């Protein structure tokens, strides 16, 4: 049967879903770790025994365990991001569409999903694999892991919360489609990972680690670099912020053992309801349980990794969206309301700017006003709100990617960069956000393509573009057709350093994606701040 | 007889000379101090002795002993500034130009000449009064004053070279202009002192200074300020130069005395051959002997002065030329020629920036390589070059200038600015260098009114409408006619902060002149050269 699958794991059997006028298989919840409960809490994942009989493979599974947005109750702009399943630390599934009838050996795209490592959902609408699965003919993989102190509680040297957990149930799930997606019509020679700003920097880090490289072909990250400032902490702040979290739970702190026999005792939600709590610093675009620089996973440092070439080299597709700081702007800096245009005064662009930039003196902090303020026009409230919107963007996503496109470009076999900038007409966030980051990412699911969904037919064309270079990208290294008689996406070189808009608009080709403010965030500022 | 005066310090005769097809009477040459000549060299002026018989006053005096500019030898560019009479110790003479027939109470302008402190001549053809004491009905009086060493050697606690004795020769001459321009037709009560570079960080100076103030009603300065960073150093600098110049014609050391006695027994071209010795660094914008913080002539420093409303509340009208950078890369930055357009590369725009900053750090050079630099077209050679030249503009005349106003608009009783822009048609200089600063002087002392002279009739008609700018000013405290039709200079306040160009066009009011530079140079690089 085409729903029927043999794999090394055991049997599992699909559904079929329609899409779009026709047909395809689903394999939904397929495990691939046993479940990380109880003792086996903060521990590395352990591969999933096999099993007898068939492994009904027809609904989704359960998302893992989360902080939960209930910041506009019943709004729909922030609800689609929210678990969408019951919740679980047995979560550990991935979820496979295969286009029908089943191929022998297509090119197949793994999905990470975002949400700074401490919340995110495989499950979620704007992830549905099937109307890429069926346009572009590519087996897609999605697939979970742990977030939050679950995923990420770091007390290095422990062996039972080692850290990075949750970048290791990205591993074995890796591990598990390169053992098994032949089963299913896909190639294991030519999977790609992709996601989205956690999932971005994921992949980067994936791209990194000496564990991971050989589990994938090639790559494609948005909004996110594993060099992100958010991204990693060290092995004493990871420290820092596990015992932190342990006084916030009345926890025995004497030993490791102590801490974490007690944090293991603690429901799921007693760990969430106290996890921003152990931040260092009153902070915006900043998360407490993120991957750790541990000499296991990552090696080095990042930066030394980075300018040695110590790093899988292959093709990648990377880029960013215009306005990647508004989403954080709305949650924490003050002056800003989801129903109003947010034009912001002088004093809490300030605010705005000590909260985006925390680990500042004063010093670092006039440098950066410095840099953002028209002072023949200091007063302007919408100068004041598009100024903070472009110095979180820029310091948090923009040029930590840009300086991870130039480092790696150098030792790679194929870089091709973009610059996301059309606002979906659909949004129902208001219109001072602009292109918020994530909202690109309906377009390369396709959502566009479903009418009553309520896109521009201009919207629907910038999808069908945008999947068809992503899985031409997965399929061969270069999104470009061939022969095509399409204008042609350049090759960012070290010297040209081009990049293409991607919107409604004919393709533009344009180089040195915010250099000038790159420049002062990735050379001067953190010269100044080492100086001073 | 009109050519005759009496004065209390004895007789003086004039000559009657042409000017645009009529004439008026010039008093050239009038002694205004004793010859600071031998024992009294580097000393204090001390008053003229009244002479018996009649002073002949009708040839030019001698210059001040100075620095001869040799640069290109028979170009006018450069000569027209140099010394056109004999250089001598005995030159501290005064010239007068008065209208025929002679006025009973006119008003007075007073005219001090810039040359860095280390040069300049009352003599220059830029400098003949007789334009404007014909045209706006003034009496015009121009001063001098010892430069170089001669001026402004300082070995603070000695009597004998106490620094700033070239200040103090300015102020003997307006003590000279108070207590006897009444005897010509001028009006002692409104005198109006004006000059550039130098002249005009002088013309600050005596703003500031006690003993200066109540010699003069109202103030006019030319890109120049009291607080610019080529103006003044501190009485330890001062005497650190003093011994080195010393050092350099092998004098004995080891006492003020000694080093004293030595340098007045060395002819004067010994001193001024070793005068650029003497520098801290290797420099651009940087005079050896200038006014000192001495405590007497300046009460305490110019910026504590500045804050505390401690100088002279008055009117004043000031502004800057668009290219006042240009003279100095061309003498002294590496790929600068008279000759060519002087495209500069990268290494020569930091070799550059290192000159211009000479007190800066590495961090600090960086902040102004960044802040001047356009990181999407880093090789262009017309924007390093204009960038160059804006930089050495801004830190040294500009910015100063711009802070003086603003804080000295807080106390005073009515600011005036401009911002010079027209280049003059009939200019040797190559087009890359701008609108040179001190080429609006022509304009100020009316040379385009002379035919021979070859400027264009929007050339005449600019300078008619400065003359009478700068004239009614002096009369009144405005540069406007009460009622007339004609567009309105608004004055400077510290609210507003209004500004207007000076050019042949139609005249454009503007706010904030070079804010966004000026908050670079006054507000953020002192305090990063602080921390740091
Ligand atoms: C990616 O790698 C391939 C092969 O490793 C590069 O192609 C080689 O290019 C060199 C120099 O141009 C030739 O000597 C070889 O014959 C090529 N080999 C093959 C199989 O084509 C290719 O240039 C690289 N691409 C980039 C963008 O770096
Ligand atoms: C310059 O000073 C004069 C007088 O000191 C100012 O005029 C006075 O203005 C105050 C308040 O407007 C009135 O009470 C007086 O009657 C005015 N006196 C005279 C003689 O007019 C004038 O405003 C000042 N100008 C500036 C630009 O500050
Ligand atoms: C498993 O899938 C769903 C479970 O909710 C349901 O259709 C049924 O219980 C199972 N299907 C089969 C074929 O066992
Ligand atoms: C003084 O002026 C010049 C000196 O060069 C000359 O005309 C003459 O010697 C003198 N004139 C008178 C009237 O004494």
């Amino acid at each position: 049967s085409e729903l029927l699958v043999n794999t090394k794991s055991g049997k599992v059997m699909g559904t079929r879903v329609p899409v779009l006028s026709s047909h395809i298989s689903a394999f939904l919840g397929i495990p691939f770790a046993e479940p990380p409960v109880g003792n086996m809490r903060f521990r590395r994942p352990e591969p999933k025994k096999p099993w007898s009989g068939v492994w009904n493979a027809s609904t989704y599974p359960n998302n893992c365990q989360q902080y939960v947005d209930e910041q506009f109750p019943g709004f729909s702009g922030s609800e689609m991001w929210n678990p969408n399943r019951e919740m679980s630390e047995d979560c550990l599934y991935l979820n496979i569409w295969v286009p029908s009838p089943r191929p022998k050996s297509t090119t197949v795209m793994v999905w990470i999903y975002g949400g700074g490592f401490y919340s995110g959902s495989s499950t979620l609408d704007v992830y549905n694999g099937k109307y890429l699965a069926y346009t572009e003919e590519v087996v897609l993989v999605s697939l979970s892991y742990r977030v939050g102190a679950f995923g990420f509680l770091a007390l290095h040297g422990s062996q039972e919360a080692p850290g990075n957990v949750g970048l290791l149930d990205q591993r074995m799930a890796l591990q598990w489609v390169h053992d098994n997606i032949q089963f299913f019509g896909g190639d294991p020679k030519t999977v790609t990972i992709f996601g989205e700003s956690a999932g971005g920097a994921s992949v980067g880090m994936h791209i990194l680690s000496p564990g991971s490289r050989d589990l994938f072909r090639r790559a494609i990250l948005q909004s996110g670099s594993p060099n992100c400032p958010w991204a990693s902490v060290s092995v004493a702040e990871g420290r820092r912020r596990a015992v932190e979290l342990g006084r916030n739970l009345n926890c025995n702190l004497n030993s490791d053992e102590e801490l974490i026999h007690c944090l293991r005792e603690k429901k799921p939600q007693e760990l969430i309801d106290v996890e921003w709590n152990v931040l260092p610093f009153d902070s915006i675009f900043r998360f407490s349980f993120v991957p750790v620089i541990d000499g296991e996973f990552f090696p080095t440092s990042l930066e030394s990794m980075l300018n040695s070439g110590n790093f899988k080299k292959t093709q990648i597709l990377l880029g960013v969206n215009k306005d990647e700081g508004s989403f954080f702007l709305l949650y924490g800096a003050p002056g800003f309301s989801k129903d109003s245009e947010s034009k912001i005064s002088r004093e809490d662009f300030m605010s705005g700017v000590k909260l985006s930039v925390p680990h500042a003196n004063d010093l670092g902090l006039d440098a950066v006003t410095l840099q953002y303020t028209d002072w023949m026009d200091d007063n302007n409230g919408i100068k004041n709100r598009d100024g903070l919107d472009d110095i979180v963007g820029d310091h948090n996503v923009i040029c930590p990617l840009m300086h991870f496109v130039n480092k790696y470009t150098k030792f790679g076999n194929g870089t091709y960069l973009y610059f996301f900038n059309h606002r979906a007409s659909n949004l129902v966030w208001p219109e001072w956000m602009g292109v918020i980051h994530g909202y690109e990412i309906e377009f390369v699911f396709g959502l566009p393509l479903v009418k009553e969904l309520n896109y521009t037919a201009e919207e629907e064309a910038l999808s069908r573009r945008i999947m068809h270079y992503w899985a031409t990208f997965a399929k061969t290294g270069n999104p470009n057709e061939p022969h095509s008689q399409e204008s042609k996406w350049p090759l960012f070189t070290t010297k040209e350093q081009k990049f293409i808009d991607l919107n409604t608009e004919p393709m533009k080709v344009h180089q040195r994606l915010r250099v000038q403010m790159c420049v002062f965030w990735n050379q001067f500022l953190p010269k100044l701040l080492n100086a001073t």
